[PDB]
C-alpha cells in the first residue's frame, strides 16, 4: 500500500458547543470532531484548530487566579488549554486509558471526574501538571448521566442509573480516593438527563421521557406537551437557573422555569413551548440569541422573541448516508436525518451569474465610475494607445480619449481623475472640466500609476512622484529616483497612505516606501528574472499583507507592519499568464487574481486560495450600478458584468426533502435520480414521498423517489409495502434487454429479516417490471457484466435476466456471516461483512459459479469497502479506521481516519486513482495511490513536519494516526492534511523541514490540485 488521504471538506456535524471566556468577552467554543471552533458572541470567529484526536469532552473552569479549557479525545488524551499572534498553550497534558464518554468538572474546581467504563469513575485532581488520575470503583454497572452538585462542602456527583432508574448521590473524597454517602431516590423509568442546579436552589434536575422532577434531600411533573418526543439536550438560560431551555428529538425547543430566613427554595415547574429548531445536539444560550448545534442538519442562530425566530443558517452535511458523483465533476449526497433530510450538490469552485456580455476586444483595463455627486453609474475602459467611456457609450469632459488610461476613478474633494501615459487630469464635477494636469518637467511619459482618493504616485522610468489631491489642485509633495525602472506599484490605505509599495526591474524586488520620503523600510528580493507585474497592499480580517505577482503566475505574499514596513514569512502558482490583482468586497475584502486559472484571494486567519470558474479573466472590477448591483471582466473579446458566488471552496446547493434520504443512483438516459427515502408516520408533515407529481404504491415508510437531475423536482414516488423497508438500488441495463431500470432490494422488517423482494422498475411514471421473493434482507446489489448481483443475508447470488423479463438464479455463494457491501471490478467481487472484514470472489463464466480467491482473516466490522485496483482493497470499519488488503489477504496499510464512512466511490470534483468518501460528520475525504517514491518522501516529510509542528494536546501524530480498535502504527498511508500543513507553517520552520523549501512547495502545490 502506498496510499494518500486528505481532507475536501472539514467535518460540519455539531458534536459539542459551550460559553464561557476564554479568549470580558463571551465566548461560544464548538467541537466537530476534530475541529475546535473558537468565537466571540457580538457570532466574530477567532480562532479555529484541529486537534490530533476526536473530541469527546470539552469544557470550561476557572481555578483560583479567563476560564481554562478541558479537552478529552476518543483516545484518551487529556489536557488544560489556555489562550494567549494567536497561541493555544497547553498548561497540562496526558492519557487517562485504563488496561458514552462523560467529563464533568466539579463547580468549586477540585477535581475532573470521568465516566469512561462500567463500574468506574475516574478523577483527576486539579498541581499535577501530568493530569495523574485515580479510579473508583461505582457498584452501580450501568450510569446514565452524572453531574457535580452546586451547594456543597465535598465535592458530590449526582447520577441516575439503571438495574433489574433510580437517583442516586455520593461525595467524592480525595483524602480516602473512594466514595461516602452523599439523599437518594426509584425514579421515572426513562430518567436519562441530570441537571445541577445552581445557587440558590442547588440540587437536580431530573429529565424522562414524559416526566421533569428537582430534587434537594417531590417536586415532579408530568406535562402532556413532552411525551411527544424525547428531550435529547438542555441549556441554563439564567445563572440563577431560573429558566433552562429544553430540545427534542423533533426540533421542539422548550423553556422550563423554576418559581423561586433567608434561602430560596423550589416553588414550582413550567415547561412552555417555545418553537421549532433544526435537531439539536446541544444548545447554548448567548444572549435572547441561541445556538442550535446539530448533527443531524444544519445548525443556527435563533432569536427568541416576547415564538422563535432563525437568523442564521449553517451548513451541515452530515450524515452522508449515500453519494454519487455526476457531471466536469459534482457530488450529490444523500444527506441528514427524519426532517432535517436533504440532497446536496457539491462542485468545487466559485462561479459567475453572467448579466451581461458584450462584444469588445483588446480591452488592457477597466475602472468603475460614478459621474453623479452614491451608485456607479460608468464604467471607463482602456485599449492600446485609446479610452471608452460606458455609460450605466458616451464621453466624460476633463477625460481624453486618445491615449491610454491607467488609472481613473472618484478623488477627495468631489473630483475625478484621469491618470494616462501623458499627464494626470483632476477633472471638477459640478460641473465637468479639467481644473488641474501635473506633467512630468520634460513631458516624459508616465510608464506605472497608483492612486487611491487622496494620493497619487506614478512612475517616469525610474522616477517616482508623490501627487497630492487637493480642492482644484494636484499638489507635487516629492519625488525620488529608483535605482532599476519601476515594474508596478500601490497605495492602498491601510484613506492617505503612510506607505508605498513597488516592485522593480533587473534586481526583481518588492519594496516598501514612507511617504513623503520614499525612504526604504523594505527590501525583498523575489528571486529570478521576471518581472513583479502587479503589487497589492490589502487587509484580509484585520491583518495586512503585501501580496506580489510575477510575470510567470508565481504569486508572493507577506504579513506587513503598517508602522514598520517589515515584510515577514510564502508563494503560490496561480495560472501561467501574469496576473493582475484588484481588490472587491463581498460583507468581507477579497482579491481578484486574473489569469488563464482566475482565482480570488481571501482569509481561516490564513490567505485561502479559490479557483473562479471561467477560463481566463485579464482585468476586472467591481461594479454597483443600478442595473447591475456586482462585477465587470473582460477577456480577450468580452466585457462581461455579473454577479459572483459566495466566497468559499465548495459550492453546496441543498435539496430539502423534509424525510430521511437513503441511497441515491444516477439514471442518465433519464436524467433524473433514483432515491430510497423514509418518513414517519405516527404522517407528520408534508415531506418529498409526499408532495411528488405523480405516486405509486405497493411508523417508517420507504419510498422510491424520482428526481430530475436539473431542477431537482420530485417527479414521482413509489410506496413500499407495509413493513418492508428498502435497502438497495441499482440503476442498469440486464441482458439483452435495452431498457434501464431502477432495481431496489427490499427487507419485511418484523418487531434479522427472514424476507425481502427485488423489484425492477422503470421510469412520468414507475412501472413495476419484475419481482423476486427472497429469504431476506437485499443488503447490497451492483450490476455485474449484464447480470445482477445481490447480497441477501450471508448469501452474494448473481441472477440473469431472462428474455422473458423475469430473473433467475445461476449461481450463490454462502459462506458469509453477512454479507453487507459489495463493490465489483471486471471478474472480481470485493464482499464486506458485518463482523469478518473482507471476501475476494470471482466468478467463472465457463463453469457458472463463484471462487473465492483470498479473504483478509482479521475480524472487522465493516461500514464500507472499495476496490481501488485490481490487486489493492480498501476497507473502512467502525472504530474509525482505515486499511488496504492485498488465500490470505494481507492487512498492508492501516490508518486511523477519526470519521465514520458510509460510502465510497470513484470520482474527482476536480497520484493514480481518486476514491471519494462520505462520513457521519459530514465529512469529505479522498484517497489516492502513489509510487513508492513519493510514498518514501512524503513519509520523511511527514516525520520532518512532526518534530517541528506544535498539536494543541501535545498529542503526538503517530499515536493519533495509529490503527486503533479493542492499536498499531499507521503503515502504507500518508495523511494528506499534514503534508499540505507545510504551506501554512513559517518560513524558518519550513526551512526546518527541509533540510529546498521552494521545491517541496511545488509538491505539495501539485498534490493540493487533486480536490
Amino acid at each position: 500500500s502506498y496510499n494518500y488521504v486528505v481532507t475536501a471538506q472539514k467535518p460540519t456535524a455539531v458534536n459539542g458547543c459551550v460559553t464561557g471566556h476564554f479568549t470580558e468577552d463571551l465566548n461560544l467554543l464548538i467541537a466537530k470532531n476534530t475541529r475546535l471552533e473558537i468565537y466571540v458572541v457580538t457570532l466574530r470567529p477567532v480562532k479555529e484548530v484541529g486537534m490530533y484526536g476526536k473530541i469527546a469532552v470539552m469544557e470550561l473552569f476557572r481555578p483560583k487566579g479567563k476560564d481554562l479549557l478541558f479537552i478529552l479525545t476518543a483516545k484518551y488524551n487529556a489536557c488544560i488549554l489556555e489562550y494567549k499572534s494567536i497561541d493555544i498553550i497547553t498548561r497540562a497534558h496526558g492519557n487517562v486509558q485504563d488496561r458514552g464518554i462523560i467529563g464533568i468538572i466539579d463547580p468549586e474546581c477540585r477535581m475532573i471526574g470521568l465516566r469512561l467504563y462500567d463500574g468506574l469513575f475516574k478523577v483527576i485532581p486539579l498541581d499535577n501538571k501530568e493530569l495523574k488520575a485515580f479510579n473508583i470503583r461505582l457498584e452501580e454497572l450501568h450510569v446514565i448521566d452524572v453531574k457535580f452538585l452546586y451547594g456543597c462542602q465535598a465535592p458530590t456527583i449526582c447520577f441516575v442509573y439503571q438495574d433489574p432508574r433510580h437517583v442516586k448521590t455520593y461525595e467524592v473524597s480525595l483524602r480516602e480516593k473512594e466514595f461516602n454517602k452523599g439523599w437518594k431516590q426509584n425514579v421515572e423509568a426513562e430518567a436519562s438527563m441530570v441537571i445541577a442546579v445552581p445557587e440558590p436552589f442547588g440540587g437536580a434536575i431530573i429529565i424522562g421521557q414524559e416526566s421533569i422532577t428537582y430534587h434537594n434531600g417531590y417536586l415532579a411533573i408530568a406535562p402532556p406537551i413532552i411525551k411527544q418526543s424525547t428531550i435529547v439536550c438542555h441549556n441554563r438560560v439564567d445563572p440563577n437557573g431560573s429558566r433552562y431551555l429544553l430540545g427534542d428529538m423533533e426540533g421542539r425547543l422548550f423553556m422550563l422555569l423554576l418559581e423561586k430566613d433567608g434561602t430560596v427554595t423550589l416553588k414550582d415547574l413550567r415547561v412552555e413551548l417555545l418553537g421549532e429548531t433544526s435537531i439539536a445536539e446541544c444548545l447554548t444560550y448567548l444572549d435572547g440569541v441561541v445556538f442550535v448545534g446539530s448533527r443531524l442538519g444544519d445548525s443556527q442562530l435563533v432569536k427568541l422573541n416576547v415564538y422563535v425566530v432563525a437568523m442564521e443558517t449553517f451548513t451541515n452535511l452530515g450524515p452522508i448516508v449515500d453519494m454519487c458523483v455526476v457531471d466536469q465533476g459534482q457530488l450529490v449526497t444523500c444527506s441528514g436525518a427524519f426532517k432535517e433530510g436533504s440532497l446536496r450538490i457539491i462542485r468545487n469552485g466559485i462561479g459567475i451569474h453572467e448579466h451581461a456580455s458584450i462584444d469588445l476586444p483588446g480591452i488592457k483595463g477597466l475602472w468603475p465610475l460614478r459621474s453623479d455627486p452614491e451608485t456607479d453609474d460608468t464604467l471607463v475602459l482602456s485599449f492600446v494607445g485609446q479610452t471608452r467611456v460606458l455609460m450605466l457609450e458616451t464621453e466624460l469632459m476633463g477625460f481624453v480619449d486618445d491615449q491610454q488610461t491607467f488609472f481613473c476613478g472618484n478623488v477627495a474633494h468631489q473630483q475625478l481623475i484621469q491618470i494616462t501615459s501623458a499627464s494626470v487630469r483632476l477633472v471638477s464635477q459640478e460641473p465637468k472640466a479639467l481644473v488641474s494636469e501635473w506633467k512630468e518637467p520634460q513631458a516624459k511619459n508616465i510608464s506605472v500609476a497608483s492612486c487611491n482618493s487622496s494620493q497619487v504616485v506614478v512612475a517616469v522610468g525610474r522616477a517616482l512622484y508623490y501627487l497630492q489631491i487637493h480642492p482644484q489642485e494636484l499638489r507635487q509633495i516629492s519625488h525620488t529616483e529608483m535605482e532599476h525602472e519601476v515594474a508596478c506599484l500601490d497605495i492602498t490605505p491601510l484613506g492617505l497612505s503612510p506607505l508605498c509599495a513597488i516592485g522593480l526591474w533587473t534586481d526583481i524586488s518588492a519594496r516598501i516606501l514612507k511617504l513623503p520620503s520614499f525612504e526604504l523600510l523594505h527590501k525583498e528580493m523575489l528571486g529570478g528574472e521576471i518581472i513583479p507585474r502587479s503589487i497589492l497592499m490589502t487587509t484580509f480580517e484585520s491583518s495586512h499583507y503585501l501580496l506580489c505577482a510575477l510575470g510567470d503566475g508565481a504569486l508572493f505574499y507577506f504579513g506587513l507592519n503598517i508602522e514598520t514596513g517589515l515584510l515577514s514569512d510564502k508563494k503560490v502558482t496561480l495560472g501561467t499568464q501574469p496576473t493582475v490583482l484588484r481588490t472587491f468586497r463581498s460583507s468581507t475584502t477579497n482579491v481578484f487574481a486574473c489569469s488563464d486559472r482566475p482565482t480570488v484571494i481571501y482569509s481561516n486567519h490564513k490567505l485561502v486560495f479559490s479557483n473562479v470558474n471561467l477560463k481566463e479573466v485579464n482585468y476586472m472590477c467591481p461594479l454597483n450600478s443600478d442595473g447591475y448591483p456586482s462585477l465587470a471582466l473582460a477577456n480577450n473579446s468580452t466585457l462581461t458584468i455579473g454577479t459572483i458566488d459566495e466566497i468559499q471552496k465548495l459550492h453546496i446547493r441543498t435539496v430539502p426533502l423534509y424525510e430521511s434520504p437513503r441511497k441515491i443512483c444516477y439514471q442518465e438516459v433519464s436524467q433524473c435520480f433514483g432515491v430510497l427515502s423514509s418518513r414517519i408516520e405516527v404522517a407528520l408533515r408534508p415531506s418529498a414521498s409526499t408532495q411528488a407529481l405523480s405516486s405509486s404504491v405497493s411508523v417508517e415508510v420507504h419510498n422510491l423517489l424520482i428526481i430530475d437531475q436539473h431542477t431537482f423536482e420530485v417527479l414521482h414516488a413509489h410506496q413500499f409495502l407495509q413493513n418492508e423497508y428498502a435497502l438497495s438500488l441499482v440503476s442498469c441495463k440486464l441482458g439483452k434487454d435495452p431498457n434501464t431500470y431502477f432495481i431496489v432490494g427490499t427487507a419485511m422488517v418484523y418487531p434479522e429479516p427472514k424476507q425481502g423482494r427485488i423489484v425492477v422498475f422503470q421510469y412520468g411514471k414507475l412501472q413495476t417490471v419484475a419481482e423476486k421473493e427472497v429469504k431476506g434482507a437485499v443488503y447490497s446489489m451492483v450490476e455485474f457484466n449484464g447480470k445482477l448481483l445481490a447480497s441477501i443475508n450471508s448469501t452474494v447470488r448473481l441472477y440473469e435476466w431472462t428474455t422473458e423479463k423475469e430473473l433467475r438464479t445461476e449461481c450463490n455463494h454462502y459462506n458469509n456471516i453477512m454479507a453487507l457491501y459489495l463493490k465489483t471490478k471486471g471478474d472480481f467481487i470485493l464482499v464486506g461483512d458485518l463482523m469478518r472484514s473482507v471476501l475476494l470472489l470471482a466468478y467463472k463464466p465457463m463453469e457458472g459459479n463463484f471462487e473465492e480467491i483470498a479473504r483478509d482473516f482479521n475480524p472487522n466490522w465493516m461500514s464500507a469497502v472499495e476496490i481501488l485496483d485490481d490487486d489493492n482493497f480498501l476497507g473502512a470499519e467502525n472504530a474509525f479506521n482505515l486499511f488496504v488488503c492485498q488465500q490470505h489477504l494481507q492487512e498492508v496499510g492501516l490508518f486511523h481516519l477519526g470519521e465514520f464512512v458510509n460510502v465510497f466511490c470513484h470520482g474527482s470534483l476536480v497520484t493514480q486513482g481518486s476514491v471519494l468518501f462520505g462520513t457521519v460528520n459530514g465529512m469529505i475525504g479522498l484517497v489516492t495511490s502513489l509510487s513508492e517514491s513519493w510514498y518514501n518522501l512524503l513519509l520523511d516529510m511527514q516525520n520532518r513536519l512532526n518534530k517541528v509542528i506544535k498539536s494543541v494536546g501535545k498529542i503526538e501524530h503517530s499515536f493519533w494516526r495509529s490503527f486503533h480498535t479493542e492499536t498499531e502504527p499507521a503503515t502504507g498511508f500518508i495523511d494528506g492534511d499534514l503534508i499540505e500543513s507545510f504551506l501554512d507553517i513559517s518560513r524558518p520552520k519550513m526551512q526546518e523541514v527541509v533540510a529546498t523549501a521552494d521545491d517541496l512547495i511545488k509538491v505539495v502545490e501539485e498534490l493540493t490540485r487533486i480536490h
